[PDB]
C-alpha cells in the first residue's frame, strides 16, 4: 500500500540544474529499491536512474550518466534526482517507482509501485537570430 509522490519539476533554461524528490508513505521505506523513469512528449517512458535498498548500488541511463545523480535519505523516506547541465532533450514528465524485491538498470515493468509524475521543461527563450 506504499504511496509515492514526486516534487521539484519546473521550467529550466538549457545548462540549468533541477532537483527532484520522491517521498514514500509509511516507515518501511528501507524495504524498497527505487528508480526514476521519464516520459518525453508523446513517447514511450524510458529508464533514468535506479538505487538499491541501501544506496550501495546505482545505475544511470546512458543519455544521463555523469550529469544526473540519484541519492536516498531514509530519515526523510525519500529518493532524489539531482539533474545538472540540462538539455532540451531532458524535457519529460519524471516518474519515480518502488519495488521491495528488484533493483538494477531498466526493468520498468518489474516495479510494483508508481508515483504521479512531475513535469520538467527544459526550454530556451525561443530567440532565433537569422
Amino acid at each position: 500500500d506504499v504511496q509515492l509522490v514526486e516534487s521539484g519539476g519546473g521550467l529550466v533554461h538549457p545548462g540549468g540544474s533541477l532537483r527532484l524528490s520522491c517521498a514514500a508513505s509509511g516507515r518501511t521505506f528501507s524495504d524498497y529499491a527505487l528508480g526514476w523513469f521519464r516520459q518525453a512528449p508523446g513517447k514511450d517512458r524510458e529508464f533514468v536512474a535506479a538505487i538499491s535498498w541501501s544506496g550501495g548500488s546505482t545505475y544511470y541511463a546512458d543519455s544521463v550518466q555523469g550529469r544526473f545523480t540519484i541519492s536516498r535519505d531514509n530519515d526523510k523516506n525519500s529518493v532524489y534526482l539531482q539533474m545538472n547541465s540540462l538539455k532540451p532533450e531532458d524535457t519529460a514528465v519524471y516518474y519515480c517507482a518502488a519495488d521491495k524485491y528488484y533493483t538494477g538498470p531498466g526493468g520498468e515493468s518489474v516495479y510494483d509501485y508508481w508515483g504521479r509524475g512531475t513535469q520538467v521543461t527544459v526550454s530556451s527563450h525561443h530567440h532565433h537570430h537569422h
